[PDB]
């Protein structure tokens, strides 16, 4: 009685707005939407990475959630939990922005943990996940439990 959705290496506005609408629909529908966000930064400019950490910590710590991280030399991992789903989309836009500003390499991943929803919702979101994967040519997967 649960559906997860996993997205990675996201594309420009057309995709973000579309995704947002799926995000929106899901929240409305009679269920619990638990979202988790992961980003990994890479680059030799360690000073840049340390600030990219600090901006995302401060912004995302203003939500009723928490933040964890690790630095495997020149690879910084960030795991954000507890954030409202309609904002999540915008924290994605901010972490891409930091990739450009500091001229560093960044990857992004969204985990949506939907609990107790209709099979009509599951099939539509599936079709929307099937659709977006193909139009934008990116990493898209999902899981359903019963």
């Amino acid at each position: 009685m649960e559906m997860d959705i996993r997205f990675r290496g996201d594309d420009p506005e057309a995709y973000y707005k579309a995704l947002r609408e799926m995000i929106r629909q899901a929240r409305k529908f009679a269920g619990t939407v638990t979202v988790t966000l992961i980003i990994r930064f890479r680059g030799d400019d360690l000073e840049a990475l340390e600030k990219a950490l600090k901006e995302m910590i401060r912004q995302a710590r203003k939500f009723a959630g928490t933040v964890t991280y690790t630095l495997d030399g020149n690879d910084l991992e960030i795991r954000i939990t507890g954030v409202p789903p309609q904002v999540i989309l915008e924290l994605v836009k901010e972490a891409i922005r930091l990739a450009k500003e500091f001229n560093i390499t960044v990857t992004v991943e969204l985990v949506i943990r939907i609990t107790g929803v209709p099979e009509q919702v599951r099939k539509e979101l599936a079709k929307e996940a099937e659709r977006l994967a193909k139009e934008f040519n990116i990493t898209v997967t999902y899981t359903i439990r019963l």
